[PDB]
């Protein structure tokens, strides 16, 4: 019974105020946390239970609370969950880092747009986060999804909120939204889908997609 989260055309009515005060960090302090699902995304579950999630190495960005992190942990794929608030990956590592999983995930203090480790991601899920940024970051963001994945690396984006909103975050997003920033820099979409997981607030307002490097 996870229809509890006011949908986002509510969140942005709201969310700039505390994000303009004191940044994604006072929301975390004060407990404004109105995208976060309480437990692993509906489609996250899934995907891992049916093995339609690559293994090997995943980046989840702004992961805030970090449940798909933990959903998609396991002995096969090793996850970075990165968000740049303490309080967040705080309340991660006090939910979850006792896991058993926890060898195989990692909470991480880090800024998308900047962090660049040794060794790249054969995976990236996007979700509530390239609806979280302001929308002058969108090209920045796709050219850190190229440069966050390996060579054969997959960015899947589940694409939110499809929505005919003012304001943000979270702002509005549609799929050309996605394609002008992804494909003009060398990603090419495998497919576009609907997502028949979606939770009530976001049915209809969200949709999933798989791209990849044209060239290896
Ligand atoms: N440059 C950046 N790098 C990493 N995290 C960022 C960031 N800018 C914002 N964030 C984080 O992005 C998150 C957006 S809210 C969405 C959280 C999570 N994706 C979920 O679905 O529940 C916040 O936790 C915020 O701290
Ligand atoms: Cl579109």
């Amino acid at each position: 019974g996870g229809n509890v989260i006011p949908t986002p055309e509510e969140v942005a009515t709201f969310l700039h105020k505390t994000v303009e005060e004191g940044g994604w960090e006072k929301c975390w302090e004060e407990e404004i946390t109105p995208w976060d699902q309480g437990r692993a995304t509906p489609l996250i579950v899934h995907l891992v239970d049916t093995s339609s999630l690559p293994l090997g190495r995943a980046l989840v960005p702004g992961c805030g609370g970090g449940h798909d992190v933990v959903a998609m942990a396991s002995p096969e794929r090793f996850v970075v969950g990165l968000d740049i608030s303490e309080s967040a990956l705080a309340k991660a590592n006090e939910t979850y880092g006792s896991s058993p999983k926890a060898e195989y995930f990692s909470f991480v203090k880090e800024d998308v747009f900047t962090w660049r480790p040794t060794e790249l991601f054969d995976l990236i899920f996007d979700y509530v986060f390239f609806c979280a940024i302001e929308p002058e970051m969108r090209p920045a963001w796709a050219k850190s999804m190229y440069e966050l994945l390996k060579p054969d690396g997959e960015l899947i984006t589940l694409m939110y909120p499809i929505t005919d909103h003012v304001g943000g975050p979270p702002y509005k997003v549609d799929v050309s939204t996605f394609e002008e920033v992804l494909v003009p820099i060398g990603f090419k979409a495998v497919s576009v889908e609907e997502n028949p997981h979606a939770i009530p607030t976001r049915k209809g307002k969200e949709k999933l997609g798989r791209w990849k490097k044209i060239n290896l």
